[PDB]
C-alpha cells in the first residue's frame, strides 16, 4: 500500500512546467512565466522543487503512516532557504520567537466568512496579534484600529461585513489593513495546530471532509506566521501537497496562493481545488502535446530550455524515474475527476472564459444566456481570479479568443471596470495583446461613447493605452 | 583572389544567412524566412548552394571573371533544385515564345526608371507590351500599349504620366501590366552579357562598376530570359558576384523587385543600402547584438528551425575556408568609402531604421523644424522611403528611441504614406503594443481623436483592423 499515491501525477507533471507548482499564474503573463520568480530570489525554484521532492520521498519510503510533526515543518523551512540568499539572512529552519511579522491584506485576498473565522482564533486574541486599518510605519505597521483589542465575539459577523466594506472602499488591490503577528509562544501554537490536524484527519471519512481538515490546519499555520519568511512556500507550495498526495490527488498548482490569511476552510477548499484542477489541465495539454497557454501564458523556446538549464533537484530526477507499476492510474485519475466534479457548476461562463478553448463547446455555453449572465461579475468568496470580473475580464487574461469573439457576438458589454476599475481594454494593453485590443477598439469605435470608454480611468487613475504604452517595458536602468 | 568580397559570405553569420534570399519587406509579417520557404519549399536552400556553387566555382578558375548565358542558365538549373514550384517550368532552360507577364504598382516604379525602360530598343524590337489594363484569362488584357507607334521624344512626358497614373491606383495596387518579349530572347541574353564584358573594362571608378552591373542585371531583369525564378537569378546570385569581385560584401534586400522601373542610377544607391544592410548584419553580430533590422527579432525556434533546414555544402567550403592573404581592415575601409554617398541623403529616414542609441537620435533631431520632420521622400529613392514620415520608418523598424524623439519634436503622426496608413495603422501590423499605446496616447491628447483613429487606408481598412487581424493563421483551422 503506497504512502502518497498522488506522487504518480508529481511524475506525471512535465519537467519543462515544474515551476508552475511555486509560481503563482498572475505572475506568469507579466513576468516570462518563472523568470520574475527566481530573479527575485535566486536559487528559490530549485530548493523549493528539492523541499517538496525530498520531503515526499521521505514519507513514502518510510514504514509509519504519514503524521505532521514540527521537525518535519522545521526541515521544510531549511530546504526551502537552501543556496537562497534573500533566506540566509533570515536563519532557514529555525522559528521565530518574539521578532515580528507583518504584512498587509487586500479586500481581493479576502472575504466576509474569511475575515468571521479570523477574528474567531482565540490563538490570535491570546497571542496577542494585531489587525486593523492603518499604515505602514517605520517600524512596522501604525494600527488606527486593532479589532483584537477588546473583541466582542458576538460583534464578529457584522464587523466582518465592515472589514471587508472598508478594504473594498480602498481598491480591491491597495493595502490599507494591516496584519501583525503573534510574538508570544509561536513554538506551542505551531505544536497544538499540529496535534489538532493529527487528531481531525482520523475524524474525516470522505475525501471532502479531509479537504476542509487540511485547509483548516494549513490557513492556521499560515495566519500563526511561525517563520520569518518562507510560510507561504513552507505551508502551500509545500506541507499542503503531502496530505494532498495522500489522498491519491495531484499536487497544487495556484493562480493566488495568497489567500491562506482571510479566507474561510470552505472557501480554501475550492481554491485547493481549482489549483488541484490546474496540475490535472496542464499534464492532460502535454500528454496530448498541446501548447500549454493556461492564465494567458505561452512559454518560448528560450524560457524553456533557460528553465531545463537552470533545473536541478536530486528527488525531483529520483521521481521522475521512479516505478509506478503497482499503481492503477485509471482509479487514481477517476478518483481526482470525482473530487474535482464540484466546481462544474459554479459560474460556467468565467470557467469557461478561462479553461474552453474549442469554439463548439464554448457556442454551446453561451447559448440561452441573458445579459446578466454574460455579464455576471462574481462576488466575494469565490477564489481570487473570479472576483468583480466579467467572462470578458477572464477571456482577455486568459487569451482566450473564442470566448472573447462569443462575448462579442452575445454583445457583452466591454466598458464594464472590474473590482480594481479596469475594463476588458485595460487588461489586453497590459497582456500585450493585439488581437483581443483590436477587436474591444473596433466594438467600441462602433459605439458613440466611443472617446468615453477609451478615457475610463482604473484605480491607479491609469488609462488603457496608458498600460499599452508601458508595455514591456524592462526594469533595469538601460539607455537601450 | 577572384572574389575578394567572398570574405563577407563567410563574416555573414550563418544562421541569418537566409536574408540574402528574403525580401526584408516580409520579416516582421512572416516570421523571418518562414513565409518565403513556405511558398517554394527547398529554395532557401537551392539559392545559397547556387550563389555559393558558382561563387566557390569563378574563385577557383584561373581565368578572370566574365558573365556567359552558360554561367547564367547554370545559376537557374541551381536555384531550381529540389524545389517542385520550378521543376514545372523547367530549370535551366531558356524561353522562346512562352510568354511571362507580371504587374507593376508605383512602389516599385520611377519617372526616369520608366524613361529608361521606354527607351530600351529591344523592348520596342523584341515586340515587349506595356501599359495600363486588367489580368485576363490568358494574360494582361490592355488598354494602351506604350511600345506601340512610340515616338521617342515623347518618352520623358509620358514616363510623368505613366507614373501619375501608377499613383492614381494606389502605391502597392497593380494596374499598369508588363508582358515580355517573346522572339530572340538568347540573342538579347547574348547581347547583354557582350556589352556587361565590353563595358565593365571602361569604368574605372568603383561607382562607375556598379552602374555598368545595375545598368546590366536591369536588362536582364526586364528581359525576362526564363520563364520562372528570374530574380533570385540575376538579382540575388548574379549580381553578388560582380559585388563580391569589386571586394564588396553581397547585397540583403529590402525589396529587390525594383530592377525593371527604376534607373541605373537609382539602382545603385538601391545596390549600396542593400550592401549597408549585410554591413550591419555582420557587425551586429560580431558585437553579439541581437539583429533588429526592418522590426524583426528573430526566435530561439525561428534560428533553430532554420539551423535543422539549412544544407548547402558548397556554403559550408566557404565558411571553412581560409582568408589569411586578405586584408580585412582594406576591405573594410573599402566599402566604408563607397557606403559612404548613402550618408547625407534623408538622414531623418535612415535614422529611423539604422539608429537605435537615443543620444545619435537626440543629436539628429536637433536643430530640424517641422517640414523636415514630417517630411515624406519622393519618388526614385530606395523602395522603404517612398511616401514614408521618419515615424512610419521609426514604427516599422521597432525603432522606439527614434519614436519617443519624434513624439518630443511633435511629428505629425496622423500623415498618411502613399498607401493610405498612418504610424497607427503600422503598429497595428507589426502588433507592437509599446508603440500603439504611445501613439493612441499622443491621438487622445488632441481634438480630432475619433477622426485619426477612424483613418481608412487604400484598403478602406482602420488601423484597428489590423489589430484585430494580428497574428491570425493562413490556415483553413477552427483554433
Ligand atoms: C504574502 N503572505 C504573507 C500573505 C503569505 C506568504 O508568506 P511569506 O511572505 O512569509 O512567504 P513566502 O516567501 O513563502 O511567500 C510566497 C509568495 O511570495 C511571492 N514570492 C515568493 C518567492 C519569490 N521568489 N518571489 C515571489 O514573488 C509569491 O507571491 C509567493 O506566492
Ligand atoms: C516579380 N518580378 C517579376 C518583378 C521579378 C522577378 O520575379 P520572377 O517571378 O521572375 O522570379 P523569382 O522567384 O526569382 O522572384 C524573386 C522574388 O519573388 C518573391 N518570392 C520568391 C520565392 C519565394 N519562395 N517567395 C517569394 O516571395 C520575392 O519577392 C522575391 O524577391
Amino acid at each position: 500500500m503506497p504512502n502518497l499515491p498522488g506522487l504518480y501525477f508529481l511524475q506525471a507533471y512535465p519537467s519543462e512546467e515544474i515551476w508552475r507548482l511555486f509560481v503563482d499564474g498572475r505572475f506568469w503573463s507579466k513576468e516570462n512565466g518563472w523568470r520574475g520568480y527566481e530573479s527575485r530570489e535566486p536559487g528559490c525554484l530549485n530548493a523549493a522543487l528539492e523541499s517538496l521532492c525530498s520531503i515526499a520521498l521521505q514519507v513514502e519510503k518510510s514504514g509509519e503512516e504519514f503524521e505532521l510533526s514540527v521537525d518535519l515543518i522545521k526541515r521544510i523551512h531549511k530546504k526551502c532557504g537552501k543556496k537562497v540568499e534573500e533566506l540566509q539572512e533570515k536563519n532557514p529552519g529555525e522559528l521565530r520567537t518574539d521578532e515580528p511579522v507583518s504584512f498587509g491584506i487586500p479586500a481581493g485576498r479576502a472575504s466576509i466568512k474569511g475575515i468571521e473565522e479570523f477574528l474567531s482564533l482565540v490563538f490570535l486574541t491570546e497571542g496577542g496579534a494585531e489587525f486593523g486599518p492603518g499604515k505602514a510605519g517605520p517600524f512596522g505597521p501604525r494600527f488606527d484600529k486593532n479589532y483584537f483589542k477588546n473583541l466582542n465575539p458576538e460583534q464578529i459577523p457584522d464587523l466582518a461585513k465592515q472589514i471587508y466594506f472598508d478594504m473594498c472602499k480602498y481598491g480591491h488591490s491597495n493595502t490599507n489593513h494591516f496584519y501583525l503577528a503573534v510574538m508570544k509562544n509561536v513554538d506551542v501554537y505551531l505544536e497544538k495546530i499540529t496535534q489538532s490536524y493529527n487528531k481531525e484527519i482520523k475524524t474525516a471519512e470522505t475525501l471532502d471532509e479531509k479537504l476542509k481538515i487540511i485547509v483548516k490546519h494549513i490557513r492556521m499555520y499560515e495566519v500563526l506566521a511561525p517563520f520569518r519568511d518562507a510560510n507561504g512556500r513552507t505551508f502551500v507550495n509545500n506541507l499542503l501537497n503531502i496530505p494532498l498526495m495522500q489522498q491519491g490527488l495531484p499536487p497544487a498548482t495556484f493562480y493566488e496562493p495568497n489567500v491562506f490569511d482571510l479566507y474561510s476552510a470552505e472557501e480554501l477548499v475550492v481554491v485547493v481545488k481549482e489549483a488541484i484542477f490546474n496540475t490535472v489541465e496542464i499534464i492532460e495539454q502535454s500528454k496530448r502535446k498541446t501548447p500549454i497557454t493556461l492564465y494567458g501564458y505561452h512559454s518560448s523556446l528560450e524560457e524553456q530550455t533557460k528553465f531545463r538549464d537552470m533545473l536541478d533537484s536530486p528527488s525531483y530526477e529520483k521521481i521522475k524515474h521512479m516505478d509506478f507499476s503497482d499503481l492503477n492510474p485509471e482509479k487514481l485519475h477517476l478518483k481526482t475527476q470525482k473530487c474535482l466534479s464540484s466546481l462544474n457548476e459554479q459560474y460556467p461562463l468565467h470557467r469557461g472564459a478561462i479553461y474552453l478553448s474549442d469554439p463548439g463547446e464554448i457556442k454551446l455555453l453561451l447559448s440561452n444566456r441573458n445579459e446578466s449572465q454574460i455579464n455576471q461579475q462574481i462576488e466575494q468568496g469565490a477564489p481570487p481570479i473570479y472576483v468583480g470580473k466579467t467572462p470578458a475580464h477572464l477571456a482577455v487574461i486568459s487569451g482566450n479568443m473564442a470566448m472573447l469573439d462569443e462575448l462579442i457576438a452575445k454583445k457583452a458589454d466591454l466598458s464594464l471596470q472590474d473590482y480594481d476599475g479596469k475594463t476588458a481594454l485595460h487588461y489586453a494593453a497590459e497582456c500585450g495583446n493585439m488581437q483581443i485590443m483590436g477587436k474591444i477598439l473596433k466594438v467600441v469605435l462602433s459605439q458613440e461613447d466611443a472617446i468615453k470608454v477609451l478615457n475610463i480611468k482604473d484605480n491607479h487613475g491609469k488609462t488603457a493605452f496608458h498600460y499599452a504604452a508601458e508595455f514591456g517595458t524592462p526594469e533595469l536602468i538601460s539607455a537601450l
